[PDB]
């Protein structure tokens, strides 16, 4: 009927969490994309600020519904496209387990990694020291606990909560790489996620673009 | 049958978002409380760290389900206690609208206000300057847009998304008060929230405790 429109830039880990979800749900053909290029300041145009006063990506518009957080976009796409499949959130406890880990990404992992990555990119951080990376390492410690108790981040099956987290892990991993000695379950989970058939197009392309910008700033 | 247990300290805005939700849903007698006192470091005890490696409140345990983010706790309590009432999230678009504003609180308003409040309390900030408060004021600007387009934060009815946001607004308002000239819709919404019959017990008690600690540090 009516197709959701995803406003996006794939250098963003929040955006790539959604792109991974879209591919995993098999709904690439049901979700139209609209590029909003951050480095060219397209997120500050009047139309986009009216759509989202946070002037941030991703945004999903579906009819008159406007969602302005990747984690809300992901749960909504699950509800309307994934009810009868491997990513279903119909059961209340399963939905809460998944939402719990989405909150972990939004409020812990993404918050802490974004501080480091933005600071490096805007040159306010010119040398990474121990204090810069401790909050990220503490988030890795929590993730390692979760992946000791279940095979994937929210339960023993892959869920949509694995996607925002791997989008963040593949971003801050550029500056804070996983040690297999320190975080063995997280390192093995990360390698497993990288083997998903849609990982290259939905996540690695944007990671590669970010890595190029980081190398230039840091040289 | 089996009662959820809420691990809590009401000086915390995330906790008070849940306490407001519990009162609004009429389920105070269905949710057992377990005090975890932050100032006495009870959140660092081995049992609690095993329950939640983030060593933070609130936590909800319901049978074997352990939720470790106020926003996930609130949506879960809606699903299992509020399906047939004024706070229902059964409709997918309504659920997404509410979740969208929960994400705003968790990832924007709470993140920005907590930085300021924690910094004042640990004395790392000894004088509030313009740069300290600009991110909070930008969050107020977004809230004002939301409350121009709907009567409450997520739609024209009160929802559970109003509760985490008012818990934060009543905390950082101590140092960054709302101007009725700058944010008229937000100021009127805030006064309306303060008139809810459960606001005093569920939120003001904890705000009062925090205000006392702030005054002492800042004198
Ligand atoms: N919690 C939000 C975070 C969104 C966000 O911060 N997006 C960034 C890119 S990673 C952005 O568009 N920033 C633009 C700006 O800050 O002006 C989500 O998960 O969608
Ligand atoms: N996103 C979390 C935030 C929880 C949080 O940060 N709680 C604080 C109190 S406001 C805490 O318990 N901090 C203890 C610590 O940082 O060790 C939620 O909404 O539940
Ligand atoms: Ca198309
Ligand atoms: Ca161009
Ligand atoms: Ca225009
Ligand atoms: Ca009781
Ligand atoms: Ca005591
Ligand atoms: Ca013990």
């Amino acid at each position: 009927m009516s197709k959701p429109v995803l406003y996006y830039d794939d250098i963003s880990p929040p955006v790539r969490g959604v792109l991974l979800t879209v591919a995993a749900l098999g709904i690439k053909d049901q979700v139209e994309l609209k590029l909003v290029r951050l480095f060219e300041r397209e997120h500050l145009l009047e139309d986009f600020v009216k759509l989202n006063p946070l002037h941030a990506v991703p945004v999903l518009k579906h009819d008159d519904l406007v969602l302005t957080d990747s984690h809300a976009i992901i749960m909504y796409l699950c509800d309307i496209f994934g009810q009868d499949g491997d990513f279903s959130l119909k059961d209340p406890k399963q939905r809460a387990r998944v939402h719990n880990r989405l909150c972990f990404n939004n409020a812990v992992l993404f918050q802490r990694e974004s501080i480091v990555m933005r600071g490096l990119i805007n040159r306010s951080i010119v040398t990474l020291e121990d204090h810069h990376l401790k909050p990220v390492q503490e988030a890795y410690d929590c993730l390692e606990v979760y992946l000791t108790n279940s095979k994937f981040v929210a339960c023993d099956q892959l869920t949509v909560a694995d996607f925002p987290i791997v989008a963040c892990m593949s971003t801050v991993g550029m500056v804070c790489p996983l040690s297999t000695s320190r975080w063995p379950k997280t390192a093995a989970w990360f390698e497993t996620m990288k083997q998903l058939p849609y990982y290259q197009q939905a996540n690695q392309v944007g990671v590669d673009k970010l890595k190029e910008r980081l190398h230039a700033v840091m040289k």
